[PDB]
């Protein structure tokens, strides 16, 4: 009933890493997909309370959103590019299994989803 706390962002047991390809994720494909026309609903966990959706932590066990992503890039949490590229892959997909297809929010996650890959197609050298 209440909202799970957030996803883990910050991990100092974990070895960290700065790469090209982490680099343009949030310089690049975090930053473009932010300031999207459709990536408010996406930019914080979903809040069941505020949203009066009691059933979404029910149905949603790995919830993701680009605020998350965001602050595990800033504290360097992801040492490869692909663990980025699958928490994007999993908000998308949330939303693919929370919502019917045709809503409203669905066709604001395939949008950014089409951007998303656009980006990733263009993702530099190692
Ligand atoms: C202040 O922003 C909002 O009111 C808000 C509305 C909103 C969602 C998220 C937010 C952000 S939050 C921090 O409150 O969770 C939202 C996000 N996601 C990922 C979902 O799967 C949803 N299913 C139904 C809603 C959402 C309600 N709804 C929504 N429903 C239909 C849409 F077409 C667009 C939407 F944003």
């Amino acid at each position: 009933n209440a909202n799970p706390p957030p996803p883990e962002t910050s991990n100092p047991n974990k070895p960290k890493r700065q790469t090209n390809q982490l680099q343009y994720l949030l310089r690049v494909v975090l930053k473009t997909l932010w300031k999207h026309q459709f990536a408010w609903p996406f930019q914080q966990p979903v809040d069941a309370v505020k949203l009066n959706l009691p059933d979404y932590y029910k149905i949603i066990k790995t919830p993701m959103d680009m605020g998350t992503i965001k602050k595990r890039l800033e504290n360097n949490y992801y040492w490869n590019a692909q663990e980025c590229i699958q928490d994007f892959n999993t908000m998308f997909t949330n939303c693919y299994i929370y919502n019917k297809p045709g809503d409203d929010i669905v066709l604001m996650a395939e949008a950014l989803e089409k951007l998303f890959l656009q980006k990733i197609n263009e993702l530099p050298t190692e």
